[PDB]
């Protein structure tokens, strides 16, 4: 009754710092470090320590993955467990080998692998040494480890990723307080935007340097969610148009278009927040654009114009320019504090459709939490989340009607395959077609992993 | 007619158990301890305790190399002489004057040294204490014992080797009961063909370290025969392969490659009888190969399917793959045993030079031993040994040809420049251009040390 293109992709979607656990890693990434000094801004105190136990038990994890499901799984590599020396990305023997287990028993249980290079998770020391993301220096040290993800692990590898929303880095590290270092400074985070843009292009060159086969594909993975005005009052539609430029165009014009979206440009000049750019530097962002794109869509973001005029003296945000707008009769996931909205989801494609060249992409991520599943277990201990088989349906409906208006859509990644851990929220919302209880670390399919598992061989429902 | 590149180095190789006798060496080797114990297990009740009396005589014996065209001479440090304590790697002071005496006596005489580590002696105390090659622990007493050398007698030093053939070492003391102690075990043979490929590497690594000038290098000295095909059946042509991937990749691959031959670990896998490796000794495996090569060859070695299924109930042993066989029509060292095959000297070079990306290599050893070879002596007491000066023509023949075609040959070494002490067979075969009356250690050229004298001056013959 809804039906899906031949080959389309029926996957999962993790990171390395949300399931692995700490096991024998070298180096702090921030949020380890935040972890180990203030672990009372942890949901129930659980931080990254243990996770989900991937790293022990990938193989059985992969195993209770494939049963639902999922015909790729695309996570991370983490760059404080592969390197040694950051400074000449120098490898860490005991990381090397553990990747190349978890990426073989992917293919061992016929799971394709998806590789990100970089979720949320910098090496502290380099945040210490050199401000992170902030150093042009720290850019090329990425490079550097990018470049052998693909010498170790390209040669069985074909779906690779720069970076996961690395606006959230920006908002989480430079604007908001939701990642160590919560610095909240509005011209930094500016500069940290570009600085990522930026080393997200370089990768995609050297990747191009060093892939062989045609199969080989490079991505970026971005939050594609519109900024809808709260009315047609225009100052409600100049902010809309500010919030758009900012939150969506800020990443995917320099990543297919090859260049920042000159309005935008032109406002953070004359705020004086401009970034410090090279003409060098952004010929590379023009000459090596993605090949595919992935898209994270939750909930949709509404806009309405600011309390006071963008000209008073305050410290420069982002958001002097438009205000969160809550719709009256919106309809709501009330325990998330979530609107749900599946016509996004056509929205979305349609601009990727009409905007963006309708390159080839991904849904590669979309899920429902929920806090306190075992109020849903059956007589057999399975998660009765037929809340989330409905959110799966709503949200694929939407994405179909989308394909059959020509999207160029390829795939549909579920967050999560298993229950992993969401940074500060920690295990307080599971997402997983699969549960987790933490304390033993036993796993076990829900309901959604059937459904899934029976959407992939049907290719529809 | 026969030539032979500008800067061939012509020399000789023989090793320090081979030469000096035991006079005032604090520890026993195995060997040392073997003969104190069955004397009866050796040829005329000869052993290791006078040798060739190279430490009472080493000046004069090195007078008479350089009359025999020795321009380089290779041998061993014993272990047991040099190192007080093993654990520490402190120093015996006689042992400590005793090298750098000969050292210094090798630069005035002309000749340049070529310093190996170590040649089949085991401090039989570490064999005791903790079995030897199978202690990782011994490998790292190892990796002092070099270090100490390195600073001792590098400046004056440019040519060291870590190991002399450990596959002999392998086979001898853990498959064919060549060696004292004796064991006969498949799978403690496997893990000390590994440990002693990781002490080489460790101490490459600790080389480079330690070497100033450029043209310091180490190497380390292989058997590289080719296991010959009895037929081109696929039986005969899979017992092959095996027994090449076992007696020359097993250690030609880790030293010059960085890494261990994939289809042998494969086999020793399903065979059950890997060595416990981890991966960060594989790191240091492939990242401190050999920067030379020494190879040694003295004759053939032909392979037939071995009688019974591998799969028969048998204890493990690398032999389960492969039966030798003798061609008939062969050519023959009647009394020796052994065939006769110059082309092999060809093979080895192709080989090098196609598959080991022609690194720099040198025979290390070549030569024919003789038993009495008082019936060949001249009227003036002069050994008529036109035999081995026929043996040489033969393989440097072959030799040359190899180097033609492009295989980086650098020099060839003599087994052996003086008579010298051949284990259990102690002084039964003779291979020196120089003879010893072992009773009154007198030594005396024969013809093929003139032969030899003219070949380094011609550089052909």
């Amino acid at each position: 009754m809804v039906e899906f293109p031949e080959g389309f992709v029926w996957g999962a979607a993790t990171s390395g710092p949300q399931t692995e656990g700490n096991f024998h890693k070298q180096h702090q990434n921030v949020f380890d470090y935040w972890f180990a000094t203030e672990p009372e801004q942890f949901d129930a105190g659980v931080g990254p320590d243990t996770a989900s136990n991937f790293y022990n038990d990938y193989d059985h994890d992969l195993a209770l993955m494939a049963q639902a499901g999922v015909q790729g799984l695309r996570t991370s590599i983490q760059w404080t467990r592969l390197i040694d020396d950051f400074e000449t990305a120098s490898l860490n023997a005991d990381g090397v080998a553990f990747y190349n287990h978890v990426i073989d028993s992917m293919l061992a249980h016929h799971i394709t692998p998806y590789i990100n290079l970089h979720h949320f998770d910098l090496p502290v020391a380099l945040y210490d040494k050199y401000h992170g993301w902030e150093s042009k220096h720290v850019v090329e040290l990425f490079v550097k480890f990018a470049e052998q993800c693909f010498k170790l692990f390209g040669d069985r590898v074909d779906h690779w990723y720069t970076f996961n929303e690395p606006k959230v880095v920006v908002d989480g590290q430079y604007l908001y307080g939701w990642h160590y270092p919560q610095v909240i400074n509005g011209p930094k985070a500016v500069q940290v935007a570009y600085n990522m843009n930026l080393a997200s292009a370089k990768t995609v060159a050297r990747f191009h340097e060093l892939c062989v086969r045609p199969e080989q594909q490079i991505g970026i993975i971005l939050n594609l969610t519109p900024a809808y005005a709260a009315s047609d009052d225009p100052a409600d539609l100049a902010a809309a148009e500010f919030a758009e430029l900012w939150s969506n165009n800020l990443f995917l014009d320099p990543a297919v278009l090859g260049h920042f979206p000159e309005k935008l440009v032109e406002r953070l000049t004359m705020d004086g927040v401009l970034w410090d750019a090279t003409p060098t530097e952004l010929a590379i962002i023009a000459a090596n654009p993605v090949d595919c794109l992935g898209v994270n869509y939750y909930h949709p973001f509404r806009v309405q114009r600011p309390d006071i005029s963008p000209k008073s003296l305050q410290p420069w945000m982002p958001d002097i320019y438009f205000k969160e707008y809550d719709m009256p009769g919106r309809m709501m996931n009330v325990d998330r504090g979530w609107e749900i909205y599946p016509q996004a989801m056509t929205d979305i494609a349609r601009n990727i459709q009409k905007n963006y060249g309708n390159i080839p992409w991904m849904i590669s991520e979309n899920g429902m939490g929920v806090a306190g599943e075992e109020r849903f277990l059956d007589k057999q201990g399975v998660v009765q989340d037929d809340y989330r088989i409905d959110f799966m349906k709503e949200h694929l409906t939407a994405l179909a009607k989308g394909i059959a208006a020509g999207s160029n859509c390829q795939g549909y990644f579920v967050w999560s395959g298993i229950d992993c851990w969401s940074w500060n929220h920690a295990y307080h919302n599971r997402y997983g077609l699969i549960r987790n209880d933490i304390h033993t670390q036993t796993k076990t399919l829900k309901k959604s992993a059937k459904w899934f598992a029976e959407l992939g061989e049907r290719n529809g429902f």
